[PDB]
C-alpha cells in the first residue's frame, strides 16, 4: 500500500497551463527555505525549476508514465523525460 510522499520519489507534477511534467520530491537542505505547510518542494526535470505543490498535483511516475511520458513541444520537457528515466537522483545544480 502507498505511503506519504518522501524525498526522492519520482512523479509527474501538474501546474496550471503546463502538461503533467517529470519531476521529483526534493529534500530541503539545512539552512534553506522550507515549503508552505502541506506542500512539498518539487524539482522539475529538464527546466531544473522548483515549485511547491500538494499531493493533488503529484502523480507517481511508475503508474502515470504510460499516459504522461511522451514528447512535448514545451521547453525543457524532452530533456526532463531523459533525466527522470536515466539519472533521476543526480545533482542538477
Amino acid at each position: 500500500m502507498p505511503h506519504a510522499f518522501k524525498p526522492g520519489d519520482l512523479v509527474f507534477a501538474k501546474m496550471k497551463g503546463y502538461p503533467h511534467w517529470p519531476a521529483r520530491i526534493d529534500d530541503i537542505a539545512d539552512g534553506a527555505v522550507k515549503p508552505p505547510p502541506n506542500k512539498y518542494p518539487i524539482f522539475f526535470f529538464g527546466t531544473h525549476e522548483t515549485a511547491f505543490l500538494g499531493p493533488k498535483d503529484l502523480f507517481p511516475y511508475d503508474k502515470s508514465k504510460d499516459k504522461y511520458g511522451k514528447p512535448n513541444k514545451r521547453k525543457g520537457f524532452n530533456e526532463g523525460l531523459w533525466e527522470i528515466q536515466n539519472n533521476p537522483h543526480a545533482s542538477y545544480s
